[PDB]
């Protein structure tokens, strides 16, 4: 069953990318400190969250994540709110603060 696909040659991956086509995004860890975190894939803002989650042991109804300033949903994505790539999210200590 010739396919030409895997006969058709030019095979390898050349240097095709730049550093800054991807996405980055500093979730400010609500203690004067912020940690470069990056999107590579389209990804909304529940991995960037989820991520953070597991890196302090401690899950998002713990930790209230606003982007830009204003908390929402990580299905929200970023370009949909017209902020992206250079983006901040801050977690703070849960939903109502407690």
């Amino acid at each position: 069953m010739g396919d030409d696909d895997s006969a058709v040659n030019n095979n390898g991956s050349s240097p095709v990318n730049n550093q800054g086509e991807h996405i980055q995004v500093k979730v400010r860890s609500p203690d004067g400190a912020e940690v470069f975190f990056k999107i590579k894939r389209k990804t909304k803002l529940e991995k960037l969250m989820e991520v953070y989650c597991n890196r302090l042991g401690q899950s998002m109804e713990a930790v209230r994540f606003l982007y830009d300033g204003d908390r929402i949903h990580g299905d929200n994505t970023p370009e949909q709110l017209g902020i992206e790539d250079g983006d901040v999210i801050d977690a703070m200590v849960q939903q109502t603060g407690g």
